[PDB]
């Protein structure tokens, strides 16, 4: 078990040397396209990039790159784009993005503004009136309803092609009580808060790939991500032994560097798929118990 690891692991007090182990082994690819002199404000941090194998590339010919990755999780079969927090010229870039790869859902887990400094974009509309134009993607994005909850807020988003006038709702999951280089308040609100991403569909198949973002798309996301593939994992084979929590990391890291950026976050993804466990092997009644622990209302 991860739980006998994690008592080990907490014991010797060694988080942070696991932590470092894995940051030793990860994948280090090209990010060549990232850093080309054109990119430069395209990119929210210096040390943080896709790598070239797994960007997402914009369906434009003007310049198709932004700092999104795809993370292809082949054995549990899903797949999530991590992207940073869009920058004040790179929101047109993100929904081109979302309506490009059909995604239904946004998982944003960071704040506008964190620890004094602006860590994203105002990148959708805070009410309905008030659409967002897009001139340089051709995107109108509209607030079509928002559920305001303690620690987190859902939205309804329109987007239209205004080359089409298509229209696609997206769904905005807004985790507002996640501190930068920081983990959830308790298992059981942020188990509640991805249970709620998958309630939605947002995560099926049917889909193109969630988006993920925090401010730089990687210590929260990644954490996020960690945490529903593992459980996923289990789920499909019925078997929480089987899962290696810490190769499954170094297996997302393939996709993009960096993914959870502190050891206690690394901790609390042990912390939220042991709990997790529960549900997933069957006792269906925990999830209103994270429900009611998580105070939401
Ligand atoms: O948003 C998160 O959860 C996260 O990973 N943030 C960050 C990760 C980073 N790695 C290197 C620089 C850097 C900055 C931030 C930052 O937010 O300042």
């Amino acid at each position: 078990e991860m739980e006998k690891e994690f008592e080990q692991i907490d014991k010797s007090g060694s988080w942070a040397a696991i932590y470092q182990d894995i940051r030793h082994e990860a994948s280090d690819f090209p990010c060549r396209v990232a850093k080309l002199p054109k990119n430069k404000n395209r990119n929210r941090y210096r040390d943080v990039s896709p790598f070239d194998h797994s960007r997402i590339k914009l369906h434009q010919e003007d310049n198709d790159y932004i700092n999104a990755s795809l993370i292809k999780m082949e054995e549990a079969q899903r797949s999530y784009i991590l992207t940073q927090g869009p920058l004040p010229n790179t929101c047109g870039h993100f929904w081109e993005m979302v309506w490009e790869q059909k995604s239904r859902g946004v998982v944003m887990l960071n704040r506008v503004m964190e620890k004094g400094s602006l860590k994203c974009a105002q990148y959708w509309p805070q009410k309905e009136e008030k659409e967002m134009i897009f001139e340089d993607t051709n995107l109108k994005l509209t607030l079509i309803s928002e559920d305001i909850k303690t620690y987190y807020t859902v939205r309804q988003l329109e987007l239209e092609n205004l080359t089409t006038q298509e229209t696609r709702e997206i769904l905005h999951f807004h985790y507002t009580t996640w501190p930068d280089f920081g983990v959830p308040e308790s298992p059981a609100s942020f188990l509640n808060f991805l249970f709620k991403v998958r309630e939605s569909g947002s995560l099926s198949p049917e889909h193109g790939p969630v988006v993920v973002h925090c401010s730089a798309g990687i210590g929260r996301s990644g954490t996020f991500c960690l945490a529903d593939t593992c459980l996923l994992l289990m789920d499909k084979r019925k078997d929480p032994s089987s899962v290696d929590i810490k190769k499954v990391l170094l297996d997302m890291r393939k996709f993009r560097m960096g993914l959870i950026q502190t050891a206690d976050q690394l901790r609390f993804s042990y912390l939220a798929v042991i709990e997790g466990a529960k549900f997933i092997m069957g006792d269906s009644s925990v999830q209103d118990q994270w429900k009611e622990l998580s105070h939401e209302d």
